[PDB]
């Protein structure tokens, strides 16, 4: 299971966060950018516990 | 100067005018849809210059 969510994590996230992010899905006109709360903070927290479930 | 000033308005715009325009210019991101006013008025008016012109 520990290796399963791992892998999971992996392909759908990665293990960090970026500000800014780009939407092209309707009824969005051609694209829009969108903001993210708190991307910093968040990335620390992903790595302590990447950090967990490996040990 | 009447074929120059046809020529010059042929190259610019046309001779007709659409009701949705799509915009590229900074800072605009990535691409904005602009709405124009009248768009069909306008177009009745052009062919009569034009048409005056000609003769
Ligand atoms: C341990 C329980 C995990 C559940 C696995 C079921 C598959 C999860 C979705 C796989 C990715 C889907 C991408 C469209
Ligand atoms: C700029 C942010 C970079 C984050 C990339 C992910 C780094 C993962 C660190 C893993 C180190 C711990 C391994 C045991
Ligand atoms: C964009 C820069 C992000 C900074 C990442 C620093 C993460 C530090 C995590 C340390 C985890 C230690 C686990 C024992
Ligand atoms: C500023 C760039 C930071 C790069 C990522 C930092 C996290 C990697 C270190 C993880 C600590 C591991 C402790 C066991
Ligand atoms: C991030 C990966 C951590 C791996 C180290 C975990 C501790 C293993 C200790 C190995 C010594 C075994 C003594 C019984
Ligand atoms: C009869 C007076 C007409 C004036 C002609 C001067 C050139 C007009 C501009 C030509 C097109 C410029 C495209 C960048
Ligand atoms: C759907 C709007 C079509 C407009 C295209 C321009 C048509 C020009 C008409 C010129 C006819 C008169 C020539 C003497
Ligand atoms: C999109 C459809 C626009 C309709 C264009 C009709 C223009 C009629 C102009 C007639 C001019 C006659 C000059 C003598
Ligand atoms: C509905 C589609 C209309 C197509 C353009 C109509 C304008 C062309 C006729 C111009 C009249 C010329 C009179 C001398
Ligand atoms: C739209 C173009 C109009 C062209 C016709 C202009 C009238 C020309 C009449 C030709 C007969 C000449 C008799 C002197």
């Amino acid at each position: 299971f520990e290796v399963a969510f791992l892998l999971i994590q992996w392909y759908i996230y990665g293990f960090s966060l970026s500000a800014v992010y780009t939407c092209k899905r309707d009824p969005c006109p051609h694209q829009v950018d969108c903001f993210l709360s708190r991307p910093t903070e968040k990335t620390i927290f992903i790595i302590f516990m990447l950090v967990v479930s490996l040990v």
